[PDB]
């Protein structure tokens, strides 16, 4: 029933004369008290590094200290040495593996550490000066970077301009034009999307407008069928025109917006490299998606905003992902390999300690000058930051539960992370009927992944 922590974790502490108490994961623990564990390699061999979550793990000060070029193991590397053990998350402990271990003196501060028990959502409590016994034929250093040292922008929008400007001099060794946007590699933008941006603003817009421009894409127009075909919105074998879609299936207001998104999705390619084993981007955009559109509608009638607008941000939340990797590649390929080996940290901040922005905010920025709606450009501005309050805000705060929500349940990136109460007020939904909706989603989730399927082309 309950879990428990490994027995041959718990028999091997107890033979090391360690004393242990079992302790149920949770975001609300201080990152400070918690110890990582990665395993690194090179040609040389496996090497074990330890050091507190208050820290990111830098891979470039890892060489300069050591002298070695030191990346995440391979995922089959792993998982033949957790399964040694029969342990699925890998525990702070050097007696585990035969490699070296180096570690962050600093660890060491907090009187109450916490390690992975390998039994995922259990953690052991573990003395600091019982936990130092094991580190005596270890290598001290100090190399992580404390996370307070790393300034996120979620507060000064009006500095978005200036600092993309300065990552662009400094990584992209591009020619500097008087305005941003003549210095940025900036594609055109597709002219279907660029008609249905026209087309949105017009109030008396009608089905038969939207109906005629998705026709002259045949290859989004596609797509839109198949949207509505997918088993999530519709029973069985109902396709006929794409006017029957809009009509019968989505609705005129979702598939303004719908049409919108897949337009600018052809508008960049999707990176060649990716962190190993992350959820692969279009799930990730459908996901977050779908979840929006059933928070929304379990929001109060006074709080409900645009549906189909809402769905758009969940579609584009992470499109600042596709501009990084298209900006800086060589830079995109190394928070690749940060992502690797901080399994703790969320993206946001792993960019701003090697770019000094964050996609969130290059996004955002690459929207206005779309001149895309600035209801989106509020979403993707603020998605990182739950205490945003300024206009359109409940755009923006829907895709920070949404997120935060998938991440429980797996799906994301980083670790768990805490949902404040005010969050959940601001928008009139409380914890279970919002995590009500998630489950019912996840349930139909077979659906989504397959709808995600058509778009590895």
């Amino acid at each position: 029933d309950a879990p428990h922590a490994p027995q041959v974790i718990l028999q091997l502490l107890a033979k090391l004369g360690i004393a242990c108490r079992e302790v149920s994961d949770s975001a609300e623990l201080p990152a400070a008290r918690r110890v990582q564990a990665v395993l690194l390699d090179d040609a040389v061999g496996t090497l074990l590094v330890l050091f507190p979550q208050s820290q990111l793990l830098d891979l470039a000060r890892l060489t300069e200290l050591t002298g070695r070029k030191l990346l995440a193991i391979k995922p089959e590397r792993l998982e033949r040495m957790l399964g040694k053990h029969e342990l699925h998350r890998l525990p702070a402990l050097p007696p585990l593996t035969s490699s070296p271990c180096l570690y962050d003196e600093r660890l060491l501060q907090e009187p109450r550490l916490l390690i992975e028990s390998g039994q995922p959502g259990i953690l052991l409590e573990i003395a600091s000066n019982d936990f130092r016994g094991l580190l005596g034929k270890a290598s001290a250093a100090r190399f992580g970077e404390p996370l307070e040292n790393i300034n996120l922008n979620l507060d000064r929008p009006d500095d978005d301009r200036a600092e993309i400007s300065q990552a662009v001099q400094a990584f992209t060794a591009r020619r500097i034009q008087q305005r941003l946007e003549q210095t940025i590699e900036i594609p055109p933008l597709p002219q279907t999307a660029q008609k249905i941006i026209k087309l949105r603003v017009d109030p008396n817009a009608s089905v038969d407008d939207i109906t005629g421009l998705v026709e002259t894409d045949p290859a989004l127009a596609a797509q839109v069928v198949s949207w509505a075909a997918s088993p999530y919105y519709a029973a069985p074998g109902k396709i006929r025109s794409v006017e029957d879609a809009i009509v019968r299936v989505l609705g005129f207001d979702l598939v303004i917006n719908l049409a919108l998104g897949l337009a600018l999705g052809k508008s960049l390619s999707l990176p060649k490299d990716q962190p190993q084993q992350a959820t692969p981007y279009w799930q990730q955009a459908i996901y977050t998606a779908a979840v929006i559109e059933g928070l929304t509608r379990a929001m109060p009638r006074e709080l409900r905003p645009e549906s189909g607008l809402s769905y758009l941000g969940g579609l584009l939340h992470n499109f600042g992902y596709l501009v990084l990797a298209h900006v800086f590649p060589p830079h995109f390929s190394l928070i690749c390999r940060h992502l690797e080996v901080n399994p703790h940290l969320g993206h946001a901040y792993i960019e701003q300690h090697l770019l000094g922005i964050t996609r969130e905010q290059i996004g955002a920025w690459l929207m206005r000058v779309w001149d895309m709606p600035d209801d989106l450009y509020c979403a993707l501005r603020f998605q990182q930051d739950p205490s945003y309050t300024g206009p359109n805000a409940v755009y923006a705060n829907l895709i920070c539960l949404t997120n935060r929500l998938l991440r429980n349940s797996g799906i994301g990136d980083g670790t768990q992370q805490a949902i404040p109460a005010a969050l959940y007020e601001r928008l009139g939904i409380t914890p279970e009927k919002a995590g009500d909706a998630v489950k019912k989603v996840l349930e139909a989730e077979a659906a989504l992944r397959e709808l995600a399927a058509q778009f590895n082309r």
